[PDB]
């Protein structure tokens, strides 16, 4: 049907703002900080303290395959990667210090993609 082919293309245009609010995102951490999955090598008891992880790749995996239907959905994720980072690390330290730079300098970036989506 046109209807779904319609759909579709928005769908790949909201892929296409999503992914460019992504990479700007990303900017705002260069120290590769939330680049991957906090290592469970690394990290063994991780997933008992954190049960829902997230990080940029898994986000831009998501991305990718069109799994994200609205921004909302989007800012779950990216909110996710903060939270999780301020819970898991104390105050005192570069992981917490790095979310709360993040979660700072993404709120412009996301203030502006909200009004470019509707
Ligand atoms: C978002 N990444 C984290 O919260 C990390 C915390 C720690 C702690 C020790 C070594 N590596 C890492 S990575």
């Amino acid at each position: 049907s046109m209807e779904q082919v319609a759909m579709e293309l928005r769908l790949t245009e909201l892929t296409r703002l999503l992914r460019s609010v992504l990479d700007q995102l990303q900017d705002k951490d260069p120290a590769r900080i939330f680049a991957q999955p906090v290592s469970l090598k690394e990290v063994p008891d991780y997933l008992d303290h954190i049960k829902h992880p997230m990080d940029f790749a898994t986000m831009r995996k998501r991305l990718e395959a069109q799994g994200y239907k609205n921004l909302h959905e989007f800012e779950e994720d990216f909110d996710l990667i903060i939270d999780n980072c301020m819970k898991y690390n104390a105050r005192d330290t570069v992981f917490y210090r790095a979310a709360v730079r993040l979660r700072d300098q993404g709120g412009v970036v996301l203030r502006q993609a909200r009004r470019e989506v509707d």
